[PDB]
Order: C-alpha cells, then structure tokens, then sequence
C-alpha cells in the first residue's frame, strides 16, 4: 504494497539530518505553548526534585554535624550550653522487586483498588518474552488467557478507558519469533492473537500489543491488519498497539495507523513510547553493517520525534486514542499543551511503569482542587515470579542508569531545571547552530560502515 505501507518500508533507515531535518517544524511548540509547556515542565519537576525538601537542605561538614547531634541528646539545655550465577540472580530480584506490581495476576489485582481510587488506571503484563519452544509459547498463552478472566472480571464492565487492560508479547506466542517466518507467524500465532483479543472482547477490557525490537515492526504491522478485520471484532475499540518514537519509520506507521483505523472502521488505542531497545538496537546495526541506523542516535531526535508523533496522534481523535507514556516532566508538559483546551477523558491518557511514574503523576492524576492536572494515567504493572524477570529488569536498568535519561538527571542535583526541562527542538536547532548542520549523528556513534 500500500501507498502507507511502501513508506514506511522507504524510511526504514534514513539518514539522520535528513529524519530530523522533516521532523522539526512537525515538533515545534508555537511560543506561547513552548513558554507554559516551560512553565508547567519546570514546575513539576521542582515538585519531584524537592519532595522532602531535598534541595532546600542542600541549601545549608559531618564532622561537625555529629558533635551537634550528640549535643542535642543532651537533655538539659544548661547542661549542654555550659559543656556468580547466584549473586546475578540475587541482585536481580533485589533491584527488580519495586518494578513488580506482584508474583500472580490475583495479587497484582488487589493491589488495584488504592491507586485505582485516585483515578489511576492499570495496563497488566504478564512477565515473559522470546519464549524458545513450542511448549513455553504454550505455557505463555495460557497464562495470558487466565489473567484476561482475571482482568475482565475485576473490570466488571467498566470498559476500555476507565477499566482495565492486559499488554501481550508477541515473542512470548511463537517460539523463535526473532526469526520466524511470515507464513508460519500467520498459520500458528495470528490465531492466538485473535483468541485472546475476542476474549479481551468478552469482558470489553482493552488489549495491547507491546512494540519489541526494529526487526519485528513488518510482522506485527501485518498481524495487526488483519486483526482489525476479524467480524467478531467490528464496532469494538479495544485493541492498541504500541509505536517507539526512536524509529525512523515511527511517523510512517502513523499514517498508516490512521489509515487502518478509517478502513476498519475503528478508534485504536495507540500507545506511543520512546523505546526500551537502544543498547541493542546500536548493536545489532553495528553487527548488520548495514547502510545506518533504524533508531535515532541522539537522545533529543528521540524527544523531537516524541512530539512530532504526539502532535499527528492528537489530531485525529476519531481515529485514535493516544496513550503517552513517559516519566520524563517535559515531555507531559508538552503533551499537556498540545492536547489544546477543552480536555474529556477520552481524548487521551498518560501512561507510567509501575515503579518509576508514581511521583510524577500523583501531580497529574487527580483533582485540581487538590493541585493535581485531572489527566488520568494508566500504569503499566508486569507480574510475575523471579523466573520471568531478568529481561524486563535489565531494561529497567539501562533507562534508570543512563546519563540521557530524565529519572537519572533529576536526581543529579548539579543539573539546573531549566536544562533539565529544556524544549528538545530548541536543543536540536542549538547543535545544529554548534555543529553546521541539523540532526547529524551522534560523534561516537558511526554509520555501521565505519
Ligand atoms: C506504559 C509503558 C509501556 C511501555 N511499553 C513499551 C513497549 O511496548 N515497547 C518499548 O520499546 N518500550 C516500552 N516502554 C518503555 C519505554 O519505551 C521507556 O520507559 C521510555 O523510552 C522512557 O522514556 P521517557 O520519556 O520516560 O524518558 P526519557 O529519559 O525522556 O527518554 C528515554 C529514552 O530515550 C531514548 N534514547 C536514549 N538514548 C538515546 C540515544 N542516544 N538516541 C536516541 N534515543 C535515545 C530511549 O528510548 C530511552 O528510553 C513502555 C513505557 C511505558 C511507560
């Protein structure tokens, strides 16, 4: 192939100031949107940063400091003034147990209500991927099966936008899917996709399908086409699918969406993410060498990339429901922003990881009459046992450690809020000015070639 679809083929790899020479003027807040998206952005990460007054104590060594301790234990003010496999495993599940909402869907469940109370809604993952047999693609969908029965019946008829949902792996449904073919996919997993989403259909929860690594993006396309032309699914809005704004083609497969949803007839949820895949995404081209990379190397393409998607998701509300996933306080605010005026609930939500969003959005979900923003955020709540959380985790652990990342640099307390929070095109437009041009890669990553 379709006009749609050849493009998206077309993008694959392009060159990176050539990509981020079309995005930017698709990102570029208009002044005044820029200037409380700033504002707001500021704002809420002062709010995160200063939670217990972190930096007005840091506004005020130890040596001295145990002598005053010790002084004020003192309880007469006279008196005083007068005077190797079982360690990675070990730190594995140590690191990674404030990233499990819980080991069974049923305890994950209760789990639901507090949070729920406030306005929170849950995506539910059931922990596993790259499943390498038949017998654990299997296993993998009969767990998904149960949490779905699980899921809908604590939903209870709530529906797609307030109510629950579950995330799906595709690579947890057909072993060796990082190789598979198109025709095997179609023949074994495209009828387990379709099983659990008519079940997800039954209990009227919303049912997604996690975005992986670049090589899978065709397959799920095509899996995805047909899905939303099953019968049993006409007039039902619960299936989303996730775009990783790092990907070249991200835009491309906008269009794309869009055009699917008018042909099928259909409002997608659509969520879209930065991507959990960079470490290996650089490799794995680097491997290839191949003509260059499918995702940006620079972090900030991967923010102005953000918002450009942001802007085509936002314009076409009876077509698709967005969903924002991000911890990063910019880019809320920006979002904010440019959703315009005259917010409903269905117009779009914010997304977080269970472990990482929750001091963010405790100022976002809620009501104003409280100093909350009243835009609702579903998080996203992997359960399992330790068995099935190594890859998870280490994601977890490449987002969290990175110097690039916006968790990391809002604990560093030397980095200031405005360059924190600083607008992404106005960063790009700034080394393009440094540099010569726009979007030229990052300098220590070279085309595969060199
Ligand atoms: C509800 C939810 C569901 C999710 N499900 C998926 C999913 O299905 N598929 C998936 O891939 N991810 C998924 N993720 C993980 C998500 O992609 C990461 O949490 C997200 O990228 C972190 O972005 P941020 O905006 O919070 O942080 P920010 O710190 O603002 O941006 C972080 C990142 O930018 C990108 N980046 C880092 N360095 C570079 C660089 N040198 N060049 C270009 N880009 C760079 C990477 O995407 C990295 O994650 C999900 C996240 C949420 C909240």
């Amino acid at each position: 192939q379709s006009v749609s679809r050849a493009a998206i083929t077309a993008a694959y790899r392009r060159p990176e100031t050539e990509a981020v020479s079309m995005l930017l003027e698709q990102a570029r807040l208009p002044q005044p949107v820029a200037e409380q998206a700033h504002k707001l952005a500021y704002q809420l990460a002062d709010k995160l940063r200063n939670q217990k007054n972190a930096s007005g104590r840091a506004g005020m060594g130890v040596a001295l400091m145990c002598l005053a301790e010790a002084l004020l234990r003192i309880p007469d003010k006279a008196t005083r003034d007068a005077l190797i496999r079982k360690g990675v495993d070990m730190a594995m599940r140590l690191m990674g147990e404030q990233f499990v909402t819980g080991e069974t869907i049923a305890e994950a469940l209760a789990n639901a209500r507090k949070l729920e109370e406030k306005g929170f809604r849950y995506s539910y993952d059931m922990l596993g991927e790259a499943a390498l047999t038949a017998a654990d693609a299997q296993a993998y969908m009969v767990s998904y099966q149960q949490a779905i029965h699980a899921i809908g019946k604590a939903s209870n008829g709530r529906g797609i936008y307030e109510g629950p949902g579950i995330s799906i792996k595709l690579s947890a449904l057909h072993p060796r899917y990082s190789r598979a073919q198109y025709d095997r996919v179609m023949e074994e997993l495209y009828p387990r996709l379709k099983s659990l989403t008519l079940l997800a259909r039954q209990y009227d929860i919303g049912i997604n399908i996690d975005a992986e690594e670049s090589d899978r993006l065709e397959i799920s396309l095509d899996l995805l086409e047909k899905l939303c032309f099953e019968p049993e699914l006409a007039g039902w809005n619960g299936i989303g699918f996730v775009i990783q704004a790092y990907q070249k083609r991200c835009p491309l497969v906008i269009d794309y969406l869009i055009d699917l949803a008018t042909r099928s007839r259909r409002r997608l949820m659509i969520r879209l993410v930065k991507g959990a895949y960079w470490d290996s995404e650089i490799k794995r081209a680097q491997m290839d060498g191949l003509e260059g990379y499918p995702v940006y190397t620079r972090k900030v393409y991967t923010d102005v990339s953000y918002l450009a998607c942001a802007k085509k998701l936002l314009a076409v509300p009876n077509l698709i429901y967005p969903q924002f996933a991000t911890h990063n306080a910019h880019t809320l605010a920006a979002i904010y922003q440019l959703a315009g005026q005259n917010y409903y609930p269905g117009q779009y939500e914010f997304q977080c990881l269970h472990g990482m969003g929750e001091p963010l959005y405790e100022q976002v979900t809620g009501k104003v009459a409280d100093g909350k923003l009243n835009r609702p955020c579903r998080i996203y709540a992997p359960v399992g046992t330790h068995e099935t959380l190594l890859a998870y985790l280490v994601r977890r652990l490449l987002e969290n450690g990175a110097n690039t990342s916006f968790v990391n640099r809002i604990a560093d307390t030397s980095l200031p809020l405005d360059e924190l929070v600083a607008d992404p095109v106005t960063a790009v437009e700034k080394l393009a000015q440094q540099e010569g041009q726009t979007g030229l890669p990052h300098p220590k990553i070279p085309l595969p070639r060199d």
